[PDB]
């Protein structure tokens, strides 16, 4: 008769959040914390403090609208603790309530704490149900198979959710229409200028404050263009599903100097701290083809991102976590070239990747992939320090995402857990699928000298240098053979310029 504290986080801002619903307005409090522990954990992107502090606050006020009492503690405020366990305590000093509610998080280590806490008063913990799979439900899909292939889990979420099904038989005929026949963009097809937003009031508010007390994080504010509220973000969809969508597919692969966006969606920030919802999203995708206005190729492409993958690497997380985070199967050791964090290198792909992480938080799927990712795990980065990077410089960066992708797909510190093979690569993928290497200084051509391209020779030391490793998974034969037909002068030469590089890179 005391009423519940229901615990709200910055990623957590859902009208359908789980611990919202069933809400006694006239007794229960809403807890909102402006938290400089997990806003410095990573000393993230200026635009990601902004983006998440501006949603909160508006998120807090559309409670207020409801009837919600909210208490709502601003980064100024002087009796702040800091800390998400700290102002819990505060809270139920300062009025009695029977119990504290909340919906599970999306960082284990928060999760685990939350879970131990030494409450006067007990914490009833829900499950995370914006998402489409559960963690128990991916832990049953698991259970028995020898590797975890997200081609199979697709299937399994395309009936399980009946997007694209005709019936039990999925839309065309296929369940996939991806095909390796993809290329960089013709010479004068210039990419559509993309839908920002410009800062609302309190948007415009809360970058002042991060520019001066939040000086030292990476990142520049100006030009700031995230959505902060569902209208903004709704306006972002309907711009890709009607303008952008139709030509998805097509380029989901191609990189174009200094043009960052090209015809990616652009909604992973927004996603990710609730402003929309997955279903949704997928269903006004499928409509459009269903009423004419886009081709299947392009919207089984677009959803077998957000049910496939996304639901995947989480499953994966939240199944292979603590220990998942402490793999490191390559024995990586190295450090991480400063370039990273400065974008001056000459390398004109790596630096056309910082700048844009630099000045939009964001760079689009491939470039994490195959230019940073793959960049590090040639070098042999120790995966902690990879970690950090991605978790400070995009916009959309939360563990249960950034580590499958990173430590998993991009790297293989996690060993094949969620790729199945590295998915390294040299010079040559590159100047295929972009523009990068015509005003490159290096040479795409050419594998030593001071004017080749680095990732030609580094390319080829990962693969000598695990070649016994990779030798017995079975999906790098071209690769393993090509090296065995190598005279050893020719591999000796390419050992010795990849060590050169990783000296002059300040990698080891
Ligand atoms: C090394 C590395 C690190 C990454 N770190 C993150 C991260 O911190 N946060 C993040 O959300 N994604 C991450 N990604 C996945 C992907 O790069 C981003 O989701 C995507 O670039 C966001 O751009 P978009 O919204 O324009 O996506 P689109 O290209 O329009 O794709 C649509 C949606 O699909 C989802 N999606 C696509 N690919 C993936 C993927 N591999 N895993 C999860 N969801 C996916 C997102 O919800 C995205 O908004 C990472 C990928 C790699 C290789
Ligand atoms: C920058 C940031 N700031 C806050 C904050 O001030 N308060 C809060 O409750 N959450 C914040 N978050 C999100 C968390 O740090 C964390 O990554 C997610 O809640 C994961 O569930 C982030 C990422
Ligand atoms: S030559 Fe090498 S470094 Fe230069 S843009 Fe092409 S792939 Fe990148």
């Amino acid at each position: 008769m005391a009423g519940a504290l229901r615990l709200v986080l910055g990623d957590q801002l859902s009208d359908n959040l789980s611990a919202l619903v069933d809400a006694d307005l006239s007794r229960d409090q809403v807890l909102m914390v402006e938290s400089r522990v997990e806003a410095t954990a990573w000393k993230h992107h200026k635009q990601k403090l902004v983006l998440v502090w501006s949603a909160m606050r508006q998120f807090a006020e559309r409670l207020r609208a409801r009837g919600f009492n909210v208490r709502y503690v601003t980064l100024e405020d002087p009796d702040n603790t800091g800390s998400i366990g700290g102002e819990l305590r505060r809270a139920l000093e300062a009025r009695a309530f029977d119990r504290v509610i909340r919906t599970a998080c999306g960082k284990w280590g928060l999760e685990s704490h939350l879970l131990s806490l030494d409450l006067p008063v007990p914490m009833e913990t829900r499950e995370d149900d914006r998402f489409l799979c559960s963690r128990a439900q991916f832990a049953a899909w698991a259970e028995g198979r020898r590797e975890l292939r997200m081609e199979f889990f697709y299937r399994e979420m395309r009936r399980k959710t009946g997007l694209l099904m005709d019936g039990d038989q999925p839309a065309g005929g296929r369940w996939n229409f991806d095909a390796e026949n993809r290329r960089k963009l013709p010479p004068g097809l210039r990419p559509p200028e993309r839908l920002r937003i410009p800062p609302n009031p309190t948007t415009q508010t809360v970058l002042e404050q991060v520019s001066r007390g939040f000086d030292d994080h990476f990142g520049e504010v100006e030009g700031f263009g995230w959505p902060t509220n569902p209208d903004e973000a709704t306006a972002i969809l309907d711009h890709f599903i009607a303008d952008m969508l139709p030509s998805f597919g097509d380029w989901q692969d191609a990189m174009s100097w200094r043009r960052p966006f090209l015809w990616h969606s652009l909604i992973s920030p927004a996603l990710n701290i609730g402003l929309l919802d997955p279903l949704d999203i997928c269903r006004r995708a499928e409509a459009a083809w269903r009423e004419g206005r886009a081709p299947l190729n392009a919207v089984e492409g677009f959803i077998r991102q957000i049910i496939g993958w996304r639901e995947f690497v989480r499953g994966i997380y939240w199944l292979k976590m603590p220990e998942y985070a402490q793999r490191n199967a390559l024995d990586a050791q190295g450090k991480l070239p400063g370039f990273y964090w400065t974008g001056q290198t000459d390398m004109a792909c790596v630096a056309d990747t910082v700048r844009a992480a630099h000045d939009h938080a964001y760079a689009h799927h491939i470039q994490r992939l195959m230019v940073t990712g793959n960049l590090a795990m040639l070098l042999g980065v120790h995966p902690d320090a990879v970690d950090d990077w991605y978790m400070v410089v995009f916009a959309d960066a939360y563990e249960w995402v950034e580590m499958p992708n990173t430590r998993g797909m991009a790297t293989f510190a996690d060993g094949g857990i969620v790729g199945s093979k590295p998915y390294a690569a040299s010079g040559a993928y590159i100047d295929r699928m972009s523009d990068y290497c015509k005003g490159c200084r290096y040479d795409v051509k050419k594998r030593l000298g001071d004017d080749a391209c680095p990732f030609n020779a580094l390319y080829w030391d990962f693969i000598d240098r695990h070649a016994q490793r990779l030798a017995g998974n079975g999906r790098m034969m071209m690769p393993l053979r090509t090296l065995e037909k190598m005279p050893d002068a020719e591999r000796e030469a390419f050992r010795k310029q990849a060590r050169a590089l990783r000296v002059k890179m300040g990698v080891s």
